[PDB]
């Protein structure tokens, strides 16, 4: 019949972060559902086991926390029918029509405007906080409409909203930063409302408000946003750019045809899931791979596991653009699937990567600042140093 879930006590938190992979593989191997003392939660690790969770909101609910008191309650941790109508609100400035028309050349013109301050920085510096950051900043400045932000703040917003969400140490100043940052966003948004009502443009705030979303939810959903949108695609910069100067075959493969960037973008979300836990709650008893979950159980939905799964691609553990990412779950597949995706697509694939890599000539990574990695519920690079002998626009 059905299987309990074993108690996989020897996964601690700490090895976690530092490297998953390994821990996930025994998991996938044996024991795809199970519980883990530190995290409170069954982690569930299959593709299958993901999957199916992802796609049935009526059994394993997105309303659980922490993300409340951090944010407020957006339409990311709501359920249909409510879901779906702040979803749809939310999803014109990005569709991928408005993308190719409206936004391509904005970020086309930021990725100009800092690859002129890395190149300023030197041959060494650390890629992370000396390009994709900061790119990555004003492009979701200007997808949202931000005309009183900086980069900078949006930077800091970001990396607080997510760390209030995973306080459970209850840091107080970990708190008190969050806080601060949902009051200036507040502040920030009192006046950008006046500003874009009645006023023609492609931001998300423009469209928004010509269905009248309350303004408890509008402030919810645009630090859920803030919070998504930012980290994210950075460290998909990250991992592409290590991924392509670690093997000389795969970057042949993408100068020979450029067309590949696009498979370069999901190869890397596929090998590294910059969003690497979903948190669900069970509302009935229910079963994920044979094993039985009880009703109210909280399930951590690790993609970036799923994303690793040897049945579903061959030898997934390398980067390989041929073989491909075919199914991969790095943006989700329910009702909540990423609305950001084609936004993501085009400031990294589209503008980002061929920018860098024909500016920069003989880009390689240093072998004396070897790049390093953390993370677990989100995942990159923490640093990434790079070097070149010489340097185009
Ligand atoms: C590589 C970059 C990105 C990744 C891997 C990503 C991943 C995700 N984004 C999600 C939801 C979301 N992503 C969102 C805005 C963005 N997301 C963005 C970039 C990324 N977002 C950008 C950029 C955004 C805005 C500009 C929003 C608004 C949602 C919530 C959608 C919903 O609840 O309907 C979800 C939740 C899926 C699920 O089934 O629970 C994932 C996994
Ligand atoms: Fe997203």
């Amino acid at each position: 019949g059905l299987l309990e879930a074993p108690t996989a006590d020897w996964v601690h938190l700490a090895d976690l972060y530092q490297n998953p992979f390994p821990i996930f593989e025994r998991l996938r191997s044996e024991s795809p559902v199970a519980w883990v003392p530190e995290a409170g939660r069954y982690l569930i690790t299959s593709y299958s086991g993901v999957l199916a969770a992802d796609v049935d909101q009526t059994t394993f609910s997105a309303n659980e926390s922490l993300m409340l008191r951090a944010m407020g309650h957006s339409m990311l941790r709501k359920d249909d029918p409510d879901h779906q109508v702040e979803r749809r609100a939310w999803q014109p400035s990005l569709k991928p029509g408005t993308v190719k028309k409206v936004w391509k050349q904005k970020f086309a013109e930021n990725a100009d405007r800092y690859l002129d301050a890395y190149i300023d920085a030197g041959s060494g510096s650390d890629f992370m906080q000396g390009f994709a950051a900061p790119f990555v900043a004003e492009n979701l400045r200007a997808l949202i409409g931000f005309e009183n932000a900086s980069e900078a703040d949006l930077q800091r917003w970001s990396q607080t909203l997510i760390d209030g969400a995973g306080n459970y140490p209850d840091d107080p100043d970990v708190w008190a930063k969050a806080k601060q940052s949902s009051d200036e966003i507040d502040a920030a948004l009192e006046e950008m409302i006046q500003w874009h009502s009645g006023r023609p443009g492609d931001s998300l705030l423009s469209y928004l408000l010509r269905y009248q979303m309350p303004l408890e939810s509008i402030r919810s959903n645009i630090k859920m946003t803030i919070g998504g949108g930012l980290n994210e695609p950075r460290d998909v910069l990250g991992v592409s750019t290590l991924a392509l100067l670690s093997s000389s075959k795969q970057l042949e493969l993408v100068l020979r045809d450029p067309k590949l960037w696009g498979a370069v973008f999901e190869e890397s979300i596929r090998w590294v899931a910059p969003i690497g836990m979903v948190p669900r709650q069970t509302v009935v008893d229910t079963e994920l791979d044979g094993y039985f979950i009880p009703r109210g159980a909280k399930l951590g939905l690790c993609i970036l596991s799923a994303n690793r799964d040897r049945s579903v691609w061959s030898d997934p553990d390398r980067f390989d653009i041929e073989r491909g990412s075919e199914a991969h779950l790095a943006f989700g597949k329910g009702v909540h699937v990423c609305l950001g995706a084609w936004a993501a697509r085009s400031q990294v694939a589209d503008v980002g990567l061929p920018a860098l890599f024909s500016r920069l000539k003989g880009l390689r990574l240093d072998p004396n600042q070897e790049a390093t990695h953390g993370g677990w519920v989100f995942r990159g690079p923490l640093s990434l140093p790079l070097v070149w002998d010489k340097a185009v626009r």
